[PDB]
């Protein structure tokens, strides 16, 4: 499924993404932009290092979900990661949520330190009524 941009600013706020660990509703909506353009089944083959990005906030394989494929990954979100690729983006919140519980926060993702970190993020959530 590929949000539209309000549609999915309500659909995170209901899941309780609004300042969850401090982290503004307008930043998860920059990350989901910069990452798969809110498009849930987007995938990304890492040749480098055999694991994958999946969905809308394209978690990777290596520490987060298990595809079976990776080589010496873990699964710490708990979650196979065909459920990343679902419509109903609920395990993927969940999952999103349990990558911030650690250290880095929000800058657990490359894409938000470059496309959102002190940036003006505001524009993500403007009209959505979030």
């Amino acid at each position: 499924k590929v949000f539209e941009r309000c549609e999915l600013a309500r659909t995170l706020k209901r899941l309780g993404m609004d300042g969850y660990r401090g982290i503004s509703l307008a930043n998860w909506m920059c990350l989901a932009k910069w990452e798969s353009g809110y498009n849930t089944r987007a995938t990304n083959y890492n040749a480098g290092d055999r694991s994958t990005d999946y969905g809308i906030f394209q978690i990777n394989s290596r520490y987060w979900c298990n595809d079976g494929k990776t080589p010496g990954a873990v699964n710490a979100c708990h979650l196979s990661c065909s459920a990343l690729l679902q419509d109903n983006i609920a395990d993927a919140v969940a999952c999103a949520k349990r990558v911030v519980r650690d250290p880095q926060g929000i800058r657990a993702w490359v894409a938000w330190r470059n496309r959102c970190q002190n940036r003006d993020v505001r524009q993500y959530v403007q009209a959505c009524g979030v």
